[PDB]
């Protein structure tokens, strides 16, 4: 028997997400070479960001330690030709790139992300500048396309006795401001790495004290109630989570958030089997009741986000992070941040160097996107739960949430269920009393074509999913089941059920 019964906790919901809650990141490392950052002009990405809105859009990574705002830089032949061309132009509305910048930056990109990589991994950071035109890309992408900018400062600029120097700092909040431009603002990535990758290292109550001084230029700001998010610490790990602790003890007033990082797996290792592996998925459970552990002896009740996350580290895993098998990591790891109190998950990447990017290097969406739009679309803030009977439910993977009342299709009262199915079978899911003869729209996703779970293409309930055009994002269609009719989940596959009408009074 492959028919698995539900069980449905309605009553109350276990926690409220964020309307944000599934949030995307570019990487600091776009802005080694800052040209790179005029990729972010294609009006197919803003297609694709506005997607996910409403959401944050995280500009951090590795390099945002070794990046300096310089307000005197000189531009580049791309720069100047892609601004002289905004000029007068509504951009939000008609922003794109010149063809010819488009095309060079097109061929030059392949050996960039090479290079991003290579040095990633080689841990030999240099520090490289960004001008006022590189701040204006990544603000108007972010707003043109309904996003939240989060800005992260470096960390590494430091006194004679080893504290933050906050004189850089200045200079681009006073920029910001005298914009106008809305962004919330953190200050260093993974401080807890700091020693191996520029041999200083930085202990948690002097990260505090930088925050304090950083919250207090803030305040002066004219954005005076910008908020502050860190401390963007590594997964946690014994040392990390002292860091962790000593940073909240010390700067955990200041902060608006608590952000921290998970990666699941070595993208230089990662085999296809660990992607399917529950044991993996199941790990990060580890990690999320650590962080939780750490907070609430320090800061309890304070807002826990993932501030940067994805399959595997070092870029990802070569063949597996930007196919249909990387959906099982991701949709699991939303599913079990919503239901263990986690408000926000930023995705890295959106778009950008390595291969758990969303959108490839032809600006294209991969199969997560398609999953990370769909999810956006309809699933709601108040998370409720569910279960299978029986105590096989490692792989059997189930989550449930009011579904989203921004979308027209649905209302008050109704329900969306996800679930992955990770067993080599389909299964058969029975919807318990009183949701047990409702209309209930599916969603079904599966790869197309040879490679199977490898591939870099999907459907949705057998349509593959594409964009119209440039523009255009397609409409997600459902398949209206029989009332009472048990959910189907293929072998390796992972759905959304919306169950109609099921009014259900926490959901109002
Ligand atoms: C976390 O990091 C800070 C460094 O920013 C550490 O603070 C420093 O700690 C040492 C104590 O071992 C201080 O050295 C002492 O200085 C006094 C003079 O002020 C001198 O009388 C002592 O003989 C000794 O040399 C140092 O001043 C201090 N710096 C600051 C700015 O406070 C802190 O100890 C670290 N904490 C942990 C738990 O690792
Ligand atoms: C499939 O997985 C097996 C263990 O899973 C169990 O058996 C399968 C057929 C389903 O009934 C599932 O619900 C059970 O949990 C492995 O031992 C077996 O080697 C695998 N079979 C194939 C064909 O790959
Ligand atoms: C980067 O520059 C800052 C100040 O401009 C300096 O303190 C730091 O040591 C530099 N680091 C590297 C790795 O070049
Ligand atoms: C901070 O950095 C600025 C700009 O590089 C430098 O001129 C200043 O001396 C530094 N301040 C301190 C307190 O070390």
């Amino acid at each position: 028997q492959d028919v698995v019964d539900l069980d449905f906790f309605t009553q109350e919901p276990l926690h409220l997400v964020s309307p944000s809650f599934l949030s995307v990141t570019i990487d600091a490392n776009l802005a080694t070479d800052p040209r790179f950052l005029i990729l972010l002009g294609s009006p197919k990405l803003r297609t694709l960001a506005r997607g996910l809105s409403p959401a944050y859009l995280r500009f951090g990574g590795t390099k945002t330690d070794f990046l300096i705002f310089d307000p005197k830089k000189e531009s580049t032949f791309e720069e100047r030709s892609y601004w002289q061309s905004q000029v007068n132009q509504d951009i939000c509305k008609y922003g794109s790139i010149p063809p010819d910048v488009e095309e060079k930056l097109r061929l030059e990109w392949p050996y960039q992300e090479q290079l991003l990589l290579r040095e990633h991994y080689q841990k030999k950071f240099k520090n490289s500048t960004y001008s006022r035109s590189s701040v204006d890309v990544l603000y108007t992408f972010a707003n043109c396309s309904g996003l939240d900018l989060i800005f992260g400062l470096n960390a590494l600029l430091r006194t004679a006795d080893l504290q933050w120097n906050s004189s850089n700092a200045q200079l681009l909040l006073d920029y910001c401001s005298s914009k106008g431009y809305n962004i919330s603002w953190e200050l260093g990535n993974e401080p807890n790495s700091f020693l191996k990758k520029a041999d200083i290292f930085i202990n948690g109550s002097q990260l505090g004290e930088d925050f304090i001084q950083l919250h207090k230029l803030l305040r002066k700001s004219t954005f005076k109630n910008a908020k502050l998010y860190g401390p963007d610490v590594g997964q946690p790990r014994r040392k990390t989570a002292k860091m962790l602790k000593s940073f909240l003890k010390a700067g955990g007033e200041v902060i608006d958030s608590v952000t921290w990082h998970h990666y699941y797996l070595n993208g230089r290792t990662a085999t296809r089997e660990d992607f399917l592996n529950p044991d993996v998925l199941d790990i990060f459970i580890s990690s999320v009741q650590k962080v939780f552990q750490v907070v609430e002896s320090t800061r309890p009740g304070k807002k826990v986000w993932l501030g940067e996350t994805s399959s595997a580290y070092g870029g990802g895993a070569p063949l597996l992070s930007d196919t249909f098998a990387a959906g099982f990591m991701w949709l699991d790891k939303l599913g079990l941040s919503a239901r263990m109190g986690i408000e926000v998950v930023m995705r890295q990447v959106f778009f950008g160097a390595g291969n758990y990017h969303l959108v490839d290097e032809n600006f294209d969406p991969l199969p997560d996107y398609w999953l990370s739009l769909l999810f956006k679309k309809l699933v709601g803030t108040k998370v409720l739960m569910a279960s299978v009977q029986g105590s096989k439910r490692r792989k059997l993977r189930v989550y449930l949430h009011c579904t989203n009342t921004d979308n027209p299709r649905y209302k008050e009262g109704d329900l969306t269920l996800y679930a992955i199915n990770l067993h080599n079978v389909t299964k058969y899911l029975r919807l318990p009393y009183p949701f047990s003869n409702k209309q209930v729209d599916k969603y079904l996703l599966r790869p197309l074509g040879p490679h199977g779970l490898l591939s870099k293409s999907v459907q949705l309930n057998g349509l593959t999913l594409k964009m119209v055009d440039d523009q255009t994002l397609p409409p997600l269609m459902e398949k209206p089941l029989r009332p009472g009719s048990s959910l189907g989940l293929p072998a390796f596959s992972y759905s959304f059920f919306v169950i109609r009408n099921a009014k259900v009074a926490a959901c109002i």
